[PDB]
């Protein structure tokens, strides 16, 4: 349920008014041509009316689909690939991947085939794509639209163009409601931080932290920051929402408490996904407690937390004793300087407390103080039972390691040698990533459980829409479908035409 005119909020502005887009847009190809949704969507359209380019996107396409069939049929869909876009008389045939490496493929299909069959090729197709056909696109009608969009992207927020609802819950300096965005109909998660509140406390350089990781973050896993904007009396963000509850609710709640190891593995290895997405920008999320991951309509969680969150300047490390009770490295209860280890130290805790049902150092039926929690996740080796699998103890006690030095990822390979760890060896993260796992619950949709000092703050803060999510924003709510149409028989529309605006 859209506007009502938002045909004409969303209307495309005329190609004349994007010179200043032209001459700043940095003509990258990754950027333009594959991380930007409507981006890759524009170009992979241009390729579409060459006969020359169809052919290329089409294999690319394969090559996703190759990289995520199940193990058994790989050789099924790998034969298949190679007899119609790597024989040389097939009828979409990719020349610039010279024969000189379809031999080459051909001798990894008569062996065993990996999940990395198609990957040199894709290579040799990206090179040649970035090139010739990258720089006629930049030329085309297609490009002029992708400005369009931009110009539209950049427009400013307001309390206008969304739609409160409800106070979902309650938070440190504010509260997170429910928001729409009017001319889309997307639903969201306002994160409303109350300006007073940030004053008195002092806390601007945190707000603005939280924002900035939100913002440069985008993981099918983490919250995602879609736009930041000042309000008559506040700073909103607003956010992914998520109504499938949390882990907390469905451990205790709706669990044993607890649950059978595989559907923890799987709420592990998205998490584990999420700190992964993390740490590639060197950011450590120091607040991970099964009530900070949040569930979907879909059954998928992601981290939803991120105000005790810091990005590690490269090669250095932090110093900050935060977090809940229970929840804290031994590193960081010593106050010391650690980096993303406290990361894995939670993950380690959550799978526990997924599997047992209870936290590894407290009881669920225990009166116990926070120094005794504190003295147990120090000095105290935790048990296990025979809920857990040997691999389960495993990774557990590996990451649980009391030295954040011999704990589990926080070597210089990171993640992925969480990833390799028995307890995921029949987890396919390639499959997982892409979003065709069927997730083990899926929630019913019904269900519910003073001065000019301060502007120079406001206006770091506020920085409107975010590209990436805005533009995904765009084409899940079908506005891009709908006001993507150029003229008939591939003629240029009048919004395109420099000669009658
Ligand atoms: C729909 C929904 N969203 C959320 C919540 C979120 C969300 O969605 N995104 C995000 C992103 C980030 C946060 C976050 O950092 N906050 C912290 C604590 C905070 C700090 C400072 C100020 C305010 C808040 C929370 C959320 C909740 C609970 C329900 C909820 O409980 N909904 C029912 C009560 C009704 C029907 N569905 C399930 C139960």
């Amino acid at each position: 349920g859209k506007s009502k005119k938002w045909k004409e909020i969303l209307k495309f502005p005329h190609i004349s008014q994007c010179e200043d887009l032209r001459r700043t847009i940095d003509r990258d190809y990754c950027s333009l041509c594959d991380k930007q949704p409507i981006g890759r969507l524009l170009f992979r359209q241009f390729c579409e009316t060459r006969p020359g380019l169809e052919c290329y996107i089409q294999f690319l396409d394969s090559v996703a689909e190759y990289e995520v069939t199940p193990d058994e049929k790989l050789g099924e869909k790998g034969k298949e690939i190679m007899t119609k876009y790597l024989t040389p008389k097939s009828p979409v045939f990719i020349a610039q991947v010279g024969q000189d490496l379809v031999s080459q493929t051909e001798e990894k299909l008569l062996q065993k085939p990996c999940k990395e069959l198609f990957s040199a090729c894709a290579q040799s197709v990206h090179e040649y794509l970035r090139g010739e056909p990258f720089h006629e696109y930049l030329d085309s009608m297609f490009f002029d639209r992708f400005l369009q969009w931009k110009w539209l992207e950049r427009q400013p927020v307001t309390k206008n163009t969304f739609r409160q609802y409800r106070v979902l819950g309650k938070g440190g300096f504010g509260e997170v409601c429910a928001c729409q965005v009017r001319a889309t109909g997307k639903m969201y998660a306002c994160k409303r931080l109350e300006k007073k509140r940030i004053k008195k406390r002092k806390g601007e350089s945190m707000a603005l932290n939280e924002k900035q990781i939100l913002e440069k973050v985008n993981s099918q896993f983490v919250v995602n920051l879609a736009y930041a904007y000042e309000t008559k009396d506040a700073l909103c963000l607003v956010l992914t929402i998520m109504n499938g509850g949390d882990l907390k609710f469905h451990i205790y709640n709706m669990g044993n408490p607890g649950f059978e190891e595989e559907r923890a593995l799987f709420y592990a290895a998205e998490i584990l996904c999420g700190l992964e997405d993390l740490h590639r920008e060197n950011t450590v999320y120091r607040n991970l407690k099964p009530e900070n991951i949040l569930l979907d309509d879909y059954g998928h969680i992601r981290i939803s937390d991120l105000g005790l969150a810091v990005k590690i300047p490269e090669g250095d490390l932090i110093r900050g004793r935060v977090g809940t009770v229970g929840y804290m490295a031994p590193e960081v209860l010593n106050n010391q300087r650690y980096g993303l280890s406290p990361d894995y130290w939670g993950l380690g805790c959550l799978i526990y407390e997924m599997i047992e049902g209870q936290s590894p150092f407290r009881g669920r039926k225990e009166k116990v103080k926070r120094e005794e929690v504190d003295r147990r996740v120090l000095e105290t080796e935790e048990v296990y039972s025979h809920k857990f699998s040997e691999e389960a103890k495993s990774i557990c006690k590996m990451l649980l390691t009391k030295d954040a030095k011999q704990r589990l990822g926080c070597q210089e390979e990171g993640a992925a040698e969480v990833k390799r760890h028995p307890f995921f060896r029949n987890m396919n993260f390639k499959r997982l990533e892409a979003g065709m796992l069927d997730p083990p619950f899926v929630p019913d949709p019904r269900a519910v459980y003073l001065d000019h000092t301060d502007d120079d703050f406001y206006s770091k803060f506020s920085t409107g829409s975010v590209s990436i999510p805005w533009q995904n924003e765009m084409i899940e709510t079908e506005c891009f479908k709908e006001l993507n149409v150029f003229g008939p028989n591939g003629t240029l529309p009048p919004d395109l035409n420099r000669n009658h605006p």
